[PDB]
Order: structure tokens, then C-alpha cells, then sequence
């Protein structure tokens, strides 16, 4: 069974303006918070600059002048499914995110799905080769699992027994095995992720993820992600540059 | 000298949106619900297989009891804090898993700045008088230097170049103001480290107040901290 | 078909030179001396009133007991680690206060890659065989995919990207047990936290083995800094390290 | 009234020990050699098959050109910094990828504490005198509070924490210009970012002066890693660094 990439926005900043600060703005949530924090530095509550009088104008300005630390106050979480283990091994090299990921030590993978590398998505021959090799690996897994539980059948704690079995058995599961992950980042962390991974230099699977994250973040905070331009390459893949 | 009292205002928390095609719901909203979701994502335990942990409060109690603290990182809270001293912020910002935006003495004029009275001096008219007179002397000097530095030196940077030099004389007690954002794990660590007998009483008072507001927001996440009063009437928090 | 044994090689540590004007000397050099120097800098406490903290090992043991762990961050150690699996590195790199440089399957040839045997099946020749046969089939599949993918991306002019486009796709079939190699750098505090989390009975046996070996090499380069960790051998013969301060 | 000039002393750097059975060597030691080792581990490029990057300095210049800054994190330098003000350290420690150990006003008596002169008033004696007079006045208030606080905490039988309870309140009156002292440790990537942000005309002139001195000593340790930073003197005589 193959798994399609799915990205679902599950959390974002709720902003509660403090009543005794003489300031308002034409926005809500993370974008509003980011403006509040910017202004706290200068106590510029009355907005004496006409061209930064709207939220979008203030956020646009912040980025233009490169005051990126102000962006860190607002965050967004996604639940990402239909991503491979090779892709999460790349993703989690980003150290200014927080992660909760599906565990092969704890979750049975006998019926696990696989993710097709975008490079061979339209190639039926290559896909068939991939999927049959995946079925062979899953069969080896179930075979290893039985023998391993038998082998640890002097381990009185049955729960620990199965986990000892499962963590060794998963040695044969391929990189393409689907995983699922909650990723939380602040806006600065997201911008850095998109710059790095939505590039022609990046692997195509993570590039595809970065583009989809960008599209969804652009909706929550248009002015924070505006400078990114999405273009298509010769192969129909997209990159985002700023 | 006008004195500034500590004020802590909660200005941001988490909005949670359960994703439609995952067969799970919970009784909670916001940060605590997000934390449960992220913990269950690890085990894909979307049904309520275990009764003891089939409510949000039961689930988070488990998470904390068995030390799975990384899952707490997904939810955040922001405060706007005023009536805190410059020496207090110099300690606060040593915590590197928070994000900060702070009142800038290079930009903001301090001719009328307030001072924060150290908790140890608060109850004493003599001591407070000594501080406030010293503060007034320093503000006079600040303004003197500011005038001679503007004269010593474009118009905006002239002022800023002047202002960044002039603040050399502003005391540690000078009021500052700051936005602090942290995830639940970061806040837990801050409270454990700062709401303690080992900490300065100013940052201690700050940490207790943050704990009080956080526990109102997310009581299962902060339930293991007990507030105790010491002989000197200050408060500490232990887990 | 070829198996890779765990190997941990210490490749970098801290070199310390005391500032000559500071009226202080100590019992040690490198990292442990740096850490003492940093701790004394907070207090400007250059003199030595207490027999128990008047030696480097003594001062360091004191820092750890009173929980001033931020002082330990000034000294770092790097290892080059080989004979570690991809599933092991996927756990390892969740530690975010380390720096990593790791063998890239997007670039490096994997047709002859070695496999890492899970410790749980190390002594069972039949299980080793089920595993290595599977890895051989997977490497054959990788080579079959790559041949075709190379043709598909041949018209990409940049040599480095066209090799990555083919190989990044081919490695989809490589198993978790595939050998990787990684340079890991961290400061003493970061190493302490890793050991606490990974040299434990809750941890997977492969990363546990790695943690214990790092601990042993770290305790050798940095006396007193890791002394509160005590290695014990569980009943299955695997080793765990425990500390009452971590 | 004693003034303290900036001093930056390099106290630690990376010691590199190349691993026996990896078929590679290079024309450097220390942090620069380690950085090259880590970079080559990513591709197992041990034979050095590219002649243009076959020297250490060339490989390091390549890393930076290609933007693979993560590899620079493996090597570090530590400084002991004195003659820096409290306002300067309040800025410096906003950099969260450094480690710090700093002189504590909670624990260290400040009766004899020195003043750091802002670079802005350095060539104006009358301004310096206003500063140092205000410092002396603050320091006398500090001592006055300290005695009066040590008395007021007679309750406390523990003499150590009695004097710290005193000191932590008493330092309320100490000025921003109060000298502090700090050990700062960072890897090469963190140092590059610090220099980029602080050795610029946008930064306060004290921290800018600090960043320039660090850059000069770091360039001595790892020239190729810091070569793209070029010091310029602005019209006012201060120095900026730009890449
Ligand atoms: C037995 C075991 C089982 C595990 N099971 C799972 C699992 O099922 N699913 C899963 O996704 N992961 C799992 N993990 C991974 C685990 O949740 C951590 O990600 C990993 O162990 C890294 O350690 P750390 O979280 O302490 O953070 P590190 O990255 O090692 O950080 C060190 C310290 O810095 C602090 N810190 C770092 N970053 C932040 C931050 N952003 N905010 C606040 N504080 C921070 C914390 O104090 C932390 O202890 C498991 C780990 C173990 C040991
Ligand atoms: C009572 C008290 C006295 C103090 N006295 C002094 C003093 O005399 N001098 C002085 O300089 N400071 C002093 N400090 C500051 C102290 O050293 C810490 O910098 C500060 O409290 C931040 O807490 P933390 O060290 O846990 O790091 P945080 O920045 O709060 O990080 C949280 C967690 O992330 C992890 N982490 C973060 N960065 C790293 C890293 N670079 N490497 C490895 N792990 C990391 C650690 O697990 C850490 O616990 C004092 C603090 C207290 C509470
Ligand atoms: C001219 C100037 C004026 C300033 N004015 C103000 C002011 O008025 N008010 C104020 O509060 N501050 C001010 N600052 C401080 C500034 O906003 C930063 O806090 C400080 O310079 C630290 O640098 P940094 O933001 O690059 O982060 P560092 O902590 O130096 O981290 C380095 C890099 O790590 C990454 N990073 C670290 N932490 C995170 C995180 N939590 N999330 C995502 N990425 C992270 C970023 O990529 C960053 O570039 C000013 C700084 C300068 C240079
Ligand atoms: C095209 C491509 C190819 C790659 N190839 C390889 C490879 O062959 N081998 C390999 O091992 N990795 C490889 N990587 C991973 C890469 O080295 C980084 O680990 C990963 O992209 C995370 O990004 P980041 O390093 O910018 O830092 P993040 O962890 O995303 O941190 C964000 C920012 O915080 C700051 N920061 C975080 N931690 C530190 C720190 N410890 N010191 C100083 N600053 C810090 C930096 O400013 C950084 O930009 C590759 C990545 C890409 C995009
Ligand atoms: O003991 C564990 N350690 C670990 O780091 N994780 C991880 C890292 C990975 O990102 C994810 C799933 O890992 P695994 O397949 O090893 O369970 O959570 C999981 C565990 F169970
Ligand atoms: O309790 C303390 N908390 C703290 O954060 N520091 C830090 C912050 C600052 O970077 C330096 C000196 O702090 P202080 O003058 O408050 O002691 O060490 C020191 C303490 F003693
Ligand atoms: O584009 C890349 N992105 C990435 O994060 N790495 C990392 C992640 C992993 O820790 C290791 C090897 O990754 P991979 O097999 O995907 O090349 O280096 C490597 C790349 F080439
Ligand atoms: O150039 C600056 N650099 C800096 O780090 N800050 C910080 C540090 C401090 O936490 C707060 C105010 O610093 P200052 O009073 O120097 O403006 O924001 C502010 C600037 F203007």
C-alpha cells in the first residue's frame, strides 16, 4: 500500500491583547503577536510611522530590516503523514523545531504503507520494483518478529519481550516505510526550513513537503511568508526562493 | 523616582484544531489537547485503549509521571512583563529556550524611567529612599550626558549614538519591559530553576507568578509544582 | 552480506591555555581545566581554601553536586562513529544540542554497504542469516533501480545534482540496518544528557551500547566530569549507566 | 573611579586527533582540520579526488562558498573577556548558540568595581569625568546599602547567604558601565553569526569593538573560515566588518 503526502495544520498561536497597552491592529493571532512584540522594543504603541500603521505593513517592514528574532513569538504545528523515514531523517536535522514521531520500537509495522520517491512517481516499472521489494521486507519483518519473541521467551515481562522483538525486527524495514510526525516551529524556524528545503539542492520529497508547508503558512501569515516566490523547474517540481 | 510594580500579562497561548481524518477526540482544548495529540501520534493510540489515560487530564498526568517531557514542547505561552529590573532581565535571558523582545535603552528615552525596588528593601522607607534618591541622581546625569553627547556629535543616529552612551549611568534597578515566549517544557524548567531558594528573590517572585498563570491555563501540566511559603514570606515552587 | 562492528573513535577535544595574568593554576589541562577556570570566573575565586575543592577533580565534582551544569558547556569532544545503523542515527539526531556530519545516501555509493546486526540477534547465526539475506536482496534492488534512474536523469547537466537525483530515489529500498558513519560533537553537558537518556534500560539496545562506549571514552578524557555515572551489567549482559544527578 | 579597558584573551580551542584507519590526511591541525574531516565524512571523499579543494584552506573556502555552514559547528574557540560593561553583556548573551560563565554581582562584592567607558565618550575628558563621578557616587550608595542590608538581615543566621541577600539587593544602584568579566565559548558557525550581526554600523559601538577584536583573533586561528570578513574603518574611526 502506498501513502500520499498529507499535511494538516493542527495548531497556531491565539493572541490575547493586553488591555492597558494603548495599541490595536487590524489582525489576529500570530501576526498580531509579532507586531506587539516588535513594538514592545520601542514602546511605539501609537504607531508614529504611517507606512507601518497596518499589521501587514509592519510585518513586511520587520522582515525587510531583518529583525528576525521578533518572528519567533508565533508558532504553527502540522501533523504530517505519507512521509518516508528517509525524509524524517533529513527533517529532524532542523534543531529549532519540536517533534513527536511514530515509533517503530512501539508500533507494529506488519501492514505498513510505503512512500514512492517523487523521482519515480510516474514510472510504473520503477514503482513495481519498489513495492515488491517492500512486500519482501515486510515478510522478513514478520518472520524475524516471530523468531525474536520465541528467542526472548525467557523474558517474563511480555510487554518488554515484544518491544525487544520489534526493535530488532525493524532492522529490515526500508527507508521508504511511511512514518507520521507532529512538527512545531515558530515563524523564524519555518522560514529557515523553507529557504533550505524548497531549493533545487534539496531532496525532492522534502522539497515537496517544504512547498506545501509554505502554502499553508502563507495563508496564516501572508506578510511573513510573502517574499518567498514559488517557481516551477523544467521537471514540474517547485522551488521557493527569496 | 517613580517605582514600578511587577505586572505579568498572558498575551498568547495555543489554538488547537483536531485533524478530521484521525479517529480521536478529547475533552480538552488548546495546548493540553495538542500535547495529548502529539503523545498519541507516537503510538498511534487514537482509540482510548487505556481507561486511566482516556481523559486529557489522565493522559497528561501519565506523560508527566513517566517523564516524556519532549511532547510538552508543542504548546507555548507568551507573557508581557513590566515592573522587572534590568538585573532581573540579565538573569532571565540566560534561559536560551525562550524567545524575547525587550525595551531598548539604545532607542527609548529613559529620562523618566521608573525603578524597581528589590524585594528585600520593599518594606523599608529608609532603604527605598536611598534607592530612589540614587535613581534621581543617575537620571539627572543621564540627561546631562545626553545633552552634551548630542552636542558632541544625521539627527536620529545622533540621538541614538548619544543615548547608547548616556545610559552608561542608568542603574540595575531601572525598569524594563519584555515579551517572553516559551513552550511548556521551557516554562517548567524556568520555574524549577528560578522559583527556588537558590534564586534571587526578584526572579523568584517572577517565576511564581508565571507558574500561577500557567497552572490556570494548563493545570495538568503544572500540577506537580507545590507553592510553599518560607519564613521570610517569599514563595518557592517545588516538584 | 558484510557486517559492520560498532567503532567509536575520539577525534577531537579541548586544548586550554590559562590567561597568564590570572593568579591561578590547577591540577589538569584541556577541558577539565577550562571548566574549572570558567566556574572560578563567576566568583573570581582564584585561591584554594578547601582541601576537597582545591584540586581539579575536587572542584569539578563539586560543580556537578551543586548542579552548576552550564559551566560544563565550555569543553567539547568529537567522535567519528562507524558500524552504527540508520535506525540508530534516526534516534541519535533527536538530541538537538549536538553537531553532526553524516554519510549521505543521496551521494555516497551503497551497492556494497555493510549491515549492522541488532544486538538482540548477535548470537543467533540463523537470525543473522535472515537479516543479511534480506539486505543482499535490498542492495540488488537498489542497484537495479539506480541503473534505470541514472538513464532517467542523464540529461541533468550538473554532475552533483544528477547523481543525487538518481541515488536519493534508489536508496528508498535500503533497510534500517544499513551502516552509516557520523561525526558527533558535543559539550560535556550535552554528552551527560545523552548518556543519561540512552545508557538506560528504556533505550534501544543498539543506542545503549553506543552510549556506554562514549561514556567510557569521555571518562578517560575528562576525569571527574562523568564520575557520577556508574556502569552496571543487566541480566541479559547488556550494560546501563546510572547517575543520581542525571 | 578605576576604568577598565577591553581585553580579549583566547583561552581554548579544538585539539584534533585524526583517526588511525581512515585513509586521509591534510595540511592543517586543530579546528580547521576537524572541520575538513567532518565535511569529507558526508561524502566519504577521503582520497581528495577534487584537486581544487585538496588543501585544507581550499576545502574550507569551498564549504563556505557552497554554504554548508553546519560543518563549521564541530570546532570551537573560548575567550576570557574583561573590560566589558553590563550593558554590553546584556546584549551579548542574547546570542543563544554561545555558552557563558560570567562574574556574578550576587556573589562577588562590588566595592572596588571598575567602570567601562563608552567608546562614544572616550576622547572627551569632561564626559569621562561626569561618568566616573557618577560611578563613585553609585558605589558609595552600594556600600551604604550593603551595611544597612546586612544589618536588616540579622534574622538570617547563615552568614554566607546573609551577605548574598544583602549584595543582590545592594547592586540595584550599580550602573550599566560597571565592569563585568565573562568566558564566552562558541563554535565557528556561532562566531561567524556573532561577527556578522555585531561588527556592523547598526550595533552599539562597544559590542562592535568587541566583535572586531574577536574576529581578529579567530582569523588568526582559522584564516580560511574568517577570510570573507573584511574590516573597514567608518568616517568616525570605528571599525565595521562585512562579508
Ligand atoms: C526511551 C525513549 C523513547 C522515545 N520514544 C519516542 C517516541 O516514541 N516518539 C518520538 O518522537 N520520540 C521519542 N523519543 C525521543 C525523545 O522524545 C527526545 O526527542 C530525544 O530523546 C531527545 O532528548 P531531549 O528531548 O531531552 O532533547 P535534546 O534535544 O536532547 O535537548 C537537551 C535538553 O535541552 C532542552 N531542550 C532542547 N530543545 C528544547 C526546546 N525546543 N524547548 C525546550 N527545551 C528544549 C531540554 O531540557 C532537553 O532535555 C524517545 C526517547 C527515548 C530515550
Ligand atoms: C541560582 C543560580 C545561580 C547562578 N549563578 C551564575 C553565575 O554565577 N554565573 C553565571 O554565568 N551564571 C549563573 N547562573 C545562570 C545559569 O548558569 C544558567 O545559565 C541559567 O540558569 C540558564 O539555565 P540552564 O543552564 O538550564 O540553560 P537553559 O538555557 O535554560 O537551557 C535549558 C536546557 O537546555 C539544555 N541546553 C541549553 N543550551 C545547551 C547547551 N549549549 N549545551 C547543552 N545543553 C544545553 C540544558 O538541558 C538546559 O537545562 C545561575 C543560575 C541560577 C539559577
Ligand atoms: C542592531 C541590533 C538591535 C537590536 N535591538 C533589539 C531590541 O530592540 N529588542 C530586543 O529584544 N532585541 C534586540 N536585538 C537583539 C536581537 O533581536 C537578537 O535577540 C540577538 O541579536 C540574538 O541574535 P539572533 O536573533 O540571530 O539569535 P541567536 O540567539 O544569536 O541565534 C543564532 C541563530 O540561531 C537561530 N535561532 C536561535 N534560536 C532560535 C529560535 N528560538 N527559533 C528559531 N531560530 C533560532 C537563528 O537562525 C539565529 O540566526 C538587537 C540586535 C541588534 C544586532
Ligand atoms: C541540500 C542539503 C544537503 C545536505 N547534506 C548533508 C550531508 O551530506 N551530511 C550531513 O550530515 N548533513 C547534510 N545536510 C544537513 C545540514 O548539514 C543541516 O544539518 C540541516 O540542513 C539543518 O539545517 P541548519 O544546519 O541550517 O540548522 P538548524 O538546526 O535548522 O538550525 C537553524 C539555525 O540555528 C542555528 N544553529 C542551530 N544549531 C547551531 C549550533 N549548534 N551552532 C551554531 N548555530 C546553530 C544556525 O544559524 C541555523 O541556521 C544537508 C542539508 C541540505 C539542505
Ligand atoms: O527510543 C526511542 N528513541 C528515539 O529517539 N525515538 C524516535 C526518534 C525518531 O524520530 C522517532 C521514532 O523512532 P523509532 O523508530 O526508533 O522508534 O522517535 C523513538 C524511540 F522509541
Ligand atoms: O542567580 C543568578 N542568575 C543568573 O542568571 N546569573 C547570571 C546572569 C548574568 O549573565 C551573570 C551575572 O548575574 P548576577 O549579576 O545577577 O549574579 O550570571 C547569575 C546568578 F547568580
Ligand atoms: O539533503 C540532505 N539533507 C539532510 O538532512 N542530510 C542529512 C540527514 C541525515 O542525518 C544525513 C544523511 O542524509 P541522506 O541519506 O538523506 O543524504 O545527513 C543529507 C542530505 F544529503
Ligand atoms: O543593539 C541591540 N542589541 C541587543 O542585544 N539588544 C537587546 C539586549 C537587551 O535584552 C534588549 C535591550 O538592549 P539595549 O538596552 O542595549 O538596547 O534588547 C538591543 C539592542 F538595541
Amino acid at each position: 500500500e502506498t501513502a500520499p503526502l498529507r499535511v494538516q495544520l493542527i495548531a497556531k498561536t491565539d493572541f490575547l491583547a493586553p488591555p492597558d497597552v494603548p495599541w490595536t491592529t487590524d489582525a489576529d493571532g500570530g501576526p498580531a503577536l509579532v507586531e506587539f512584540a516588535g513594538r514592545a522594543c520601542y514602546q511605539s504603541w501609537s504607531k508614529p510611522n504611517p507606512k507601518t500603521a497596518t499589521n501587514a505593513g509592519y510585518l513586511r517592514h520587520i522582515i525587510d530590516v531583518g529583525h528576525f528574532s521578533v518572528l519567533e513569538h508565533a508558532s504553527v504545528s502540522f501533523y504530517i503523514t505519507g512521509i518516508s523515514r528517509s525524509c524524517t531523517h533529513e527533517l529532524i536535522r532542523h534543531r529549532h523545531f519540536s517533534y513527536s514521531q511514530l515509533s517503530q520500537r512501539y508500533v507494529p509495522e506488519k501492514d505498513s504503507r510505503v512512500v514512492v520517491p517523487p523521482g519515480m512517481e510516474d514510472d510504473a516499472d520503477l514503482r513495481h520494483i519498489l513495492t515488491e521489494a517492500a512486500d519482501a521486507a515486510r515478510a522478513t519483518y514478520s518472520e524475524l518478529l516471530a523468531k525474536l519473541e520465541a528467542k526472548f521467551a525467557d523474558q517474563p515481562n511480555a510487554i518488554l519481550r515484544r518491544k525487544q522483538a520489534r526493535q530488532a525486527a525493524r532492522a529490515v524495514l526500508p527507508n521508504a516505510t511511511e512514518t507520521r510526525i507532529v512538527v512545531t516551529g515558530n515563524y523564524r524556524a519555518w522560514r529557515h526550513f523553507i529557504a533550505m528545503r524548497a531549493s533545487e539542492h534539496a531532496d525532492v520529497e522534502i522539497r515537496r513537503l517544504a512547498i506545501e508547508c509554505l502554502r499553508q503558512l502563507a495563508a496564516v501569515a501572508p506578510a511573513v511568508f510573502a517574499d518567498f516566490e514559488v517557481t516551477t523547474l523544467a521537471d514540474g517540481t517547485e522551488v521557493a526562493t527569496s
